[PDB]
């Protein structure tokens, strides 16, 4: 066996090891250790990840995304929104599938594909970049889930993994994950974790070395895909109040593809600066657009959506019966967690005695955004001794 951790998230994936009783993220061949969970074809050939990812403008039609959480759904509960601008999930029979042009022609008939397939596809992938780095053929990995995952939808992954040749050895819990990867003595907590498509929130007991949930709250309308669009909107009045007579960016299919990227771009980038740029060229009719933003403006105009994440962490602790005084630690974990100032809001919820492990709030804190990664990858490794 050559065992690995992984996480399969609905806009990203990673893929961990342990090395010398520690774990450490892999970068793909990209460079990426934060790999878009979005599959593409182009003339018959395959891109997975970033690659994959920027061909959500050109190439919308042949491109999946968002698809992670519908594996192992029945139809009547998916929800396509996130897939509008790629594929389209669709009813065919008892499974749900994207019809997609995989083949080289040129008038060659479109594939329609299973839900699990694309998985298979994407894992097989995601494995392989592993196996690239190691040398070796990866044989098994634990794999991160949702605590909402069915059993439908557990099996389905497994099954899933299976046809990719990849050996399932354990399903943890995403927020078990991001527990185990800061090492873990009796305690309350809370995992925050705020993703891209979703949050979800985690109040865990750990009892004599053991982890318990106490309550979950899981949210599809907070999220880093909500602040992107904070900034998609800011910049699109600015856009059109530069241009007067210009087309909405936002109601064109391509000009706003091209604008999700560039506002997560900006995005980010005020996470680790005070100030950041916003340019696209040819956004519509031809004209470019180039602005700024600082840190400031963003928190002002992002301050709605920062305050849903509060009610979500306050619900979960509250549904686990709890006051904000039992909590011992707050994990925050998922991309979205990278953002200086929840770290800030978090810390003023919680007394002192609560202990924020952020980035910018705890000396001890580890990256948001490889948290579940690493447990994942430890866990493999305990598993394998
Ligand atoms: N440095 C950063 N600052 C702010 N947001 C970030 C940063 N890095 C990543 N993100 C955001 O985190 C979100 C995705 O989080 P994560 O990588 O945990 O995704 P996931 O768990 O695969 O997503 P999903 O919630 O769709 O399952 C995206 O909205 C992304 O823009
Ligand atoms: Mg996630």
């Amino acid at each position: 066996r050559v065992v690995i951790g992984i996480t399969f998230g609905n806009s990203n994936s990673s893929i961990a090891h342990t090395v010398d009783d520690k774990a450490e993220v892999i970068a793909n061949e990209d460079g990426d250790r934060q790999i878009p969970t979005i599959l593409s074809y182009v003339d018959g050939d395959e891109y997975y990840g970033q690659q994959a990812k920027n061909f959500l403008v050109r190439n919308p039609k042949n491109t999946v995304a968002y698809f992670r959480d519908i594996l192992g759904q029945d139809f009547k509960s998916v929800d396509p929104t996130h897939n509008h601008a790629s594929a389209h999930p669709q009813e065919a029979g008892d499974n749900v599938v994207f019809t997609i042009k995989d083949k080289a022609e040129e008038d060659a008939e479109p594939s329609t594909l299973t839900v699990s397939e694309i998985a298979t596809r994407y894992l097989r992938r995601l494995v392989g970049a592993a196996s690239e780095y190691l040398g070796k053929k990866v044989t098994s990995a634990v794999i991160t889930i949702p605590t909402n995952f069915t059993e439908k939808q557990k099996a389905a992954l497994i099954a899933a993994a299976a046809a990719a040749d990849l050996e399932v050895l354990q399903l943890i819990s995403e927020p078990a994950a991001a527990v185990l990867a800061y090492d873990a003595s009796d305690k309350i907590i809370v995992v925050a974790d705020l993703g891209g498509s979703r949050s979800d929130v985690t109040v865990l007991a750990s009892r004599s070395g053991m982890y318990t949930i106490l309550a979950t709250v899981h949210d599809y309308e907070y999220h880093g895909i909500a602040l992107d669009k904070v900034l998609i909107d800011h910049f699109s009045k600015e856009f059109l109040k530069k241009n007067p007579g210009a087309k909405d960016p936002r109601e064109n299919p391509r000009s706003l593809a091209k604008l999700r990227l560039e506002a997560e771009s900006t995005k980010r980038a005020l996470s680790r600066s005070t100030n950041a740029s916003f340019s696209v060229e040819s956004l519509i009719d031809g004209l470019d657009f180039a602005s700024t933003i600082n840190r400031l403006r963003y928190e002002t105009i992002a301050r709605t959506v920062f305050e849903g994440f509060n009610r979500l962490v306050e619900s979960a602790v509250k549904k686990a019966g709890l006051d904000p005084l039992d909590v011992d630690e707050v994990i925050m974990s998922g991309g979205t967690s990278n953002t200086p100032r929840i770290a800030a809001n978090f810390r003023y919820i919680f007394p002192e005695s609560t202990r924020i492990l952020a980035p910018s709030t705890d000396p001890s804190a580890l990256n948001p955004s490889e948290l579940q990664a690493r447990g994942a990858a430890l866990q493999a490794s305990l598993i394998q001794e």
